[PDB]
C-alpha cells in the first residue's frame, strides 16, 4: 500500500461539500495520507455507542463543551493537546475554555451562535425594526400578521432547532448562563413552578412563537430544509435557528438581503446569544496513526485553509490570520457579542442530555400546554438532581 488511512467523523452536515474540498487539498499536499469523511444520520448516537466499543475513529468533529468530551476526556478516550505547536494558532483563550482537568482535548475552530434570521428587504418595506424588547418582538411578530405575511418559519419535525430559542429565553429572563442554571439544573427537585415569575417570563417569550398566525402552514411536520427553502424564497420573513444555517440558506440563493438580531431581554440592552465550539476537533488516544490525525488538525488550523471553511461557513472564528466580514454580514446581528459575556456556552454542559429539553419547547409551540411544559421541565431536570 505504502499509504496510509485514517477516518474524519463529521456531524458539519451543512459544510461537508467544503470540508471534502479541504481534505482533497490535505490529500494532494501528502500523498501518504488518505482521509475518509464519515458524514452518517444520527452521528451522535453513533459516535456514542463507537467510543463505547473503543472503536473511536482518529479525528472527531465533537462539541467540547458535551457532556460526552467530558466524560470522554476523564476516561482517557483523547489524546492531550495542550502542548501541541499549532495550538498556538487559537486566540481568544477558546481552546482552554474548555479544558479538562486542566489540560486541552479539543480544537474549537468556530463558535456557533443562536439568534433570528430576517428578511432586511421586506422589514424595510413594511417599515419592521430589528425588536430591542421582549414587547417589541410581540408587536413586530404582531405587526406582520397584520400586513398579511407569515413572521416565522418553524421546523415542527426538528425539535432541536428551537434549542437556542429555549435557552436564551431563560437565559434573558434569569440575567445570564449560570443564572439560567441555577433556575432549572441546580435548583431543588420540582422546583419549577408555573407561578414562578421566571418560568411566566419563559412562557411569555415562548408565547412569541403562538401568536395568532405567527407561523407557516403545515409547520408542524415542516423540517429544518423546508425552513431554510422557506426562508430563502421569502415565504417567511424570520426564521430562529443557529448560524449553522446561513450557509444552507445561501445555497439557496435568495432575492434579498438576508440579516439577524439576537434574541432580546425584557429591556433595551439585555440581548444575549448562546452557542460554543462548532467546527471542533478531538483526536483519538489509541490512534493507529497519531501523526496523520496531528497533521490533519494542523492543517485546518492553518490561515489559509480556515479562510476557505470561514468564507462558506461565516460563524465566529477563533483561529489567527482568518479575515472576518463586516456589519453588513448577514450573521452580523447574531454573531456581534461573540466571545464575550453575552455569548454563553450551552446550558447542557451542566445536563446529562438534551434531547428531552427539544422535545417539551416544540410540545408547547405545538399545544400551548404551560402546565404540560413545566411539568415535562421537572421530569427532565429531577433525574440529573438525583
Ligand atoms: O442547538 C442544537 C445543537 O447546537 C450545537 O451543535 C451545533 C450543531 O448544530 C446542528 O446540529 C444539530 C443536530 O442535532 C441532531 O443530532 C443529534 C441527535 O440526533 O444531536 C446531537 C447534538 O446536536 C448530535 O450529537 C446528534 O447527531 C439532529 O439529529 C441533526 O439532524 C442536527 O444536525 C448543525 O446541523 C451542526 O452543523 C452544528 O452547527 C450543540 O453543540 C449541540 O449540543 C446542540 O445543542
Amino acid at each position: 500500500d505504502g499509504t496510509v488511512t485514517i477516518e474524519y467523523f463529521n456531524q458539519k452536515k451543512e459544510m461537508t461539500k467544503t470540508l471534502e474540498e479541504i481534505t482533497r487539498d490535505f490529500e494532494k499536499e501528502n500523498p501518504k495520507i488518505k482521509v475518509k469523511v464519515v458524514n452518517v444520520p444520527n452521528a451522535g448516537e453513533v459516535l456514542k455507542t463507537r467510543v463505547l466499543a473503543g472503536d473511536v475513529p482518529d479525528v472527531v468533529n465533537i462539541y467540547p463543551q458535551s457532556i460526552e468530551l467530558q466524560e470522554w476526556a476523564k476516561a482517557g478516550v483523547f489524546e492531550d493537546l495542550s502542548n501541541k505547536d499549532y495550538l498556538k494558532r487559537v486566540k481568544n483563550g477558546y481552546a482552554e475554555k474548555y479544558a479538562v482537568n486542566e489540560k486541552v482535548y479539543n480544537v474549537p475552530f468556530t463558535a456557533n451562535a443562536y439568534g433570528i434570521y430576517y428578511n432586511k428587504d421586506k422589514f424595510e418595506e413594511l417599515g419592521l425594526k430589528v425588536p430591542e424588547t421582549w414587547d417589541e418582538f410581540e408587536q413586530l411578530v404582531k405587526d406582520i400578521v397584520a400586513k398579511g405575511q407569515t413572521p416565522f418559519g418553524i421546523a415542527g419535525a426538528d425539535a432541536w432547532t428551537l434549542n437556542g430559542y429555549n435557552q436564551l429565553a431563560f437565559a434573558t429572563a434569569t440575567g445570564g448562563g449560570k443564572e439560567a442554571n441555577q433556575y432549572l439544573r441546580y435548583s431543588q427537585p420540582n422546583a419549577i413552578k408555573l407561578s414562578d415569575p421566571i418560568m411566566k417570563d419563559d412562557i411569555k417569550v415562548m408565547d412569541i412563537l403562538r401568536i395568532n398566525g405567527s407561523k407557516q402552514k403545515n409547520w408542524e411536520g415542516a423540517g429544518y430544509t423546508d425552513v431554510i427553502g422557506a426562508f430563502a424564497r421569502g415565504d417567511v420573513l424570520m426564521t430562529p435557528n443557529g448560524s449553522w444555517a446561513i450557509t444552507a440558506i445561501n445555497e439557496q440563493k435568495p432575492n434579498f438581503k438576508i440579516g439577524t438580531f439576537m434574541i432580546p431581554g425584557k429591556e433595551k440592552g439585555q440581548s444575549l446569544t448562546v452557542g460554543a465550539g462548532d467546527l471542533a476537533w478531538s483526536i483519538s488516544a489509541t490512534t493507529k496513526h497519531p501523526k496523520e490525525a496531528n497533521a490533519f488538525v494542523e492543517y485546518m488550523t492553518r490561515p489559509e485553509v480556515m479562510q476557505k471553511y470561514y468564507d462558506v461557513d461565516g460563524s465566529p472564528t477563533a483561529i489567527e490570520g482568518v479575515k472576518q466580514a463586516g456589519e453588513d454580514s448577514p450573521l452580523a446581528g447574531m454573531t456581534e457579542y461573540a466571545f464575550t459575556d453575552r455569548h454563553l456556552v450551552w446550558l447542557q454542559q451542566y445536563w446529562t442530555s438534551e434531547a428531552d429539553f427539544h422535545t417539551l419547547t416544540m410540545n408547547y409551540v405545538l399545544t400551548g400546554d404551560k402546565q404540560g411544559m413545566v411539568n415535562d421541565l421537572n421530569a427532565f431536570f429531577n433525574p440529573m438532581k438525583a
